[PDB]
């Protein structure tokens, strides 16, 4: 039977003057500006490895039209460590999204700025 | 004892072209465009009128600069109608912050644009 | 638009012969006896201060006549900390209500004592 | 290996003048007042009969002394229909407790009215 | 009114061979194979003694028969250190289950093998 | 960057003689068997299509050894339709899972009989 494929991204977030910033890292260890393009269907698994020391999770993914398609659905672990999407490229355009975090500082929700997923089907 | 202002403000949501948007209405009925000046301490009372047939709950406030200490907390109802955010306005400045809520179609979170929060303390 | 009133009270908890004693202070740092006059529509808002070292937690706020219409609204905080209540003094008369805190010591749910809830609509 | 008792009531809930009663039966049908003696080691079983058409689930069991050792431990089923006390009967003495409900009318946690747990040990 | 009979199993869950080993024992501090013959209307108490390391919590209690009517219910404590079991030994037969269970070490459940519950009604 | 390969199955719930039964489907329709071989680094997405009309839900995926390494971690959707396992396949051996789902006839869990994955590192 068909197999997709599985991007992985860790997004790792640090404090510069006390706030967050958001770095993705991709398989190679190279830092990557964030966007995905999807060429076939399959899933992106994104890592939290927070250094910020105040106690970022994940609750999920967030979108400003999540009902155009893009991305099918979203998956969290139950420690917050990961969240993936998986995302069927049959709908072809773009999607802007933003991870959404629970921190132990706060109960405030922290947002990342947006990256865009975008879908080219086979 | 000193008694703060409250602030209450509709989040109505409404499906054009298939996607979410976002009408706030102050304690008159009339549409406001959703920034918000706090001049002293006191609290903002968001009520979700749904009207999307997509389920949509409340369920926090997302900020990408959350430790800027202009809103000092969030509360939710357990329905996910009820979002209230306690703002001390000592920090004077701005924050931007976006609505963050479920919905029964899919597993995606959705996001509001951003309005923002202006402090202006005492 | 016009604006409510926003009441701020420290919920302070202490164990007195091992067992939960609430104490509530105002905005000005005196113990007051803990129940409210509302006299228009507004929000109450209340700080867990746990001093027991039984790690106390907000869940709720509970009635024994919660169809009543004094109090229309609940909204808690994601670390327990802080609940609100929202009182739009439409209905006028008097509710008991108890705070509702889960422990880590045991299982048991902790409840206050009843404050009581007087409306004096405008 | 030693077995302890299973105590079994139906907690049934009906509204009175729109606001809610709690009405006891034990194993027999008979209305009971609801104060328990537990006089050796074993279990209180809750079912939740709703008959408010409030949709009331227990969210736990509330006591305005938790550590005072005369239940050790609550369980909760998932749907909200069922509590359970432990009450292991080395400490004697009495308690008070009430049931903490959620509902879907409102926000508002009920509690019942609080029957007493009566330990006699052996 | 009629009383059931409590029973009290202890759940010792140690590692050996960095996986975990499930130990029941008894009332009697006696070592117990496991399988459970009911042979009244009852419930049955299980407590944790996590002696692994890697904080494991219940989470509910699996069935691959799971309407089969062996067991009418299961409640879990806020803490996932107790799990109980409703059975009012009406249906006769017996049933397989697995106590289910998270841990803080990783995001997979953990399942213990499969004791057999006997139900031998009056 | 590396990517690894994408897995899709769907777990397809049936009632036979009032009980469930698993059928696991490929990208292709046809009824697989359920073990899975991994040959690289990768996901495995299961989307559940319970047709018993009991309300099944995934809460998460059970192993009686989960600290074999074998599958990296689990992941699930709020509306408990999506779980998905990572397995980077570089632990090679195997591991036996069960599906671990809620249910909204009753509230025992529902376990499925155990599949294996067996990982085959590059």
């Amino acid at each position: 039977a068909p197999q997709g494929l599985a991007q992985f991204i860790k997004v790792n977030v640090t404090l510069e003057n006390g706030e967050p910033v958001f770095i993705y890292t991709d398989a190679n260890g190279q830092v990557c500006q964030g966007d995905i393009t999807v060429t076939q269907a399959g899933t992106i698994t994104y890592l939290l490895n927070d250094q910020t020391l105040k106690g970022l999770k994940f609750v999920g993914v967030g979108f400003v039209t999540p009902f155009d398609g893009i991305i099918d659905a979203v998956t969290i672990s139950s420690d917050g460590m990961l969240v993936q999407l998986v995302d069927l490229d049959k709908t072809p355009g773009t999607t802007k999204f933003q991870f959404v975090l629970s921190n132990t500082a706060n109960t405030l929700l922290v947002l990342s700025p947006a990256p865009q997923i975008i879908n080219r089907p086979q």
